[PDB]
C-alpha cells in the first residue's frame, strides 16, 4: 500500500528529505523550496546539464542498481519513486575506499609474493591457489612461508626488516603485501600508476 512500505512514517518522510538534500546542495536550490510535486523541468526550472549531476549523485547516494537515466528524472516525487524502484536506505553509509586498492595493484605482488614461497616450499606457483589455505590445503608450514617472505620482500624491493603476519590464505598476505607498500614505501607506488610522473616512471605496475 502507501502505509510504512520499507520503514517507519517519519523515517519515510526523511527520504524525501534525502532525496531533496541532493537537488539542493548540488543546484544552489534551497532544498525548503523544493517541492516534491514541482516537475524539475518545469517549475524548478532545472536543465539537463545540472539535473544529470543530481540523478547521477541519487543514483550514487542511494547506491541503485541501475544509474538513473537523466531523461527518466522528472519530478521530484517521480525521482523518489524511482530511487525505491532499485534501492533505499534510509540514513545509508557512503563508504568511501577507506582500503583503497585495486586489483591490478595487488596482483603484481601476488605474482611474486607465491613464485618465492612456491620455489621455498617445492610447490607450483599456479597451483597455489588463493581461495587455498597455505597451510592447510596447500600444504605449506609455517616456517617454510614465513622464512621465505623475507627474501620475497628483497626480490620486491621492499623492506625486509618488515614481516607478514602470516596469513593461512594468499588471498590475505597479497592485501598485506600491498599494505607493507603504503606503510614502508608511501602510498606513492601507486600514485606512479595512477598520476604519470615527468620521468619515465609511469609504470607503477
Amino acid at each position: 500500500g502507501s502505509h510504512m512500505n520499507d520503514v517507519t512514517t517519519e523515517t519515510y518522510e526523511t527520504l524525501k528529505q534525502s532525496v531533496l538534500h541532493t537537488f539542493a546542495q548540488l543546484t544552489g536550490y534551497n532544498v525548503s523550496e523544493l517541492s516534491l510535486t514541482s516537475h524539475l523541468e518545469n517549475d524548478l526550472g532545472v536543465d539537463s546539464i545540472a539535473l544529470a549531476e543530481i540523478a547521477v549523485s541519487l543514483s550514487r547516494q542511494f547506491q541503485l542498481n541501475t544509474p538513473l537515466l537523466i531523461q527518466d528524472i522528472n519530478t521530484i516525487k517521480d525521482a523518489l519513486d524511482g530511487i525505491l524502484q532499485r534501492e533505499f536506505q534510509l540514513s545509508e553509509k557512503v563508504e568511501p575506499a577507506a582500503i583503497a586498492l585495486s586489483g591490478d595493484a595487488d596482483l603484481w605482488l601476488g605474482n611474486l609474493v607465491r613464485q618465492i614461497f612456491a620455489s621455498h616450499s617445492g610447490y607450483d606457483v599456479n597451483a597455489l591457489a588463493l581461495d587455498a589455505e597455505i597451510e592447510s590445503d596447500l600444504g605449506i608450514d609455517s616456517v617454510s612461508v614465513a622464512s621465505a617472505q623475507g627474501e620475497l620482500f628483497n626480490t620486491l624491493q621492499l623492506n625486509s626488516e618488515t614481516i607478514i603476519a602470516n596469513c593461512n590464505t594468499l588471498s590475505a598476505l597479497k592485501q598485506c603485501l600491498a599494505a607493507r607498500l603504503v606503510q614502508e614505501k608511501g602510498q606513492d607506488w601507486f600514485e606512479l600508476t595512477r598520476a604519470p610522473p615527468p620521468p619515465p616512471l609511469r609504470s607503477g605496475c
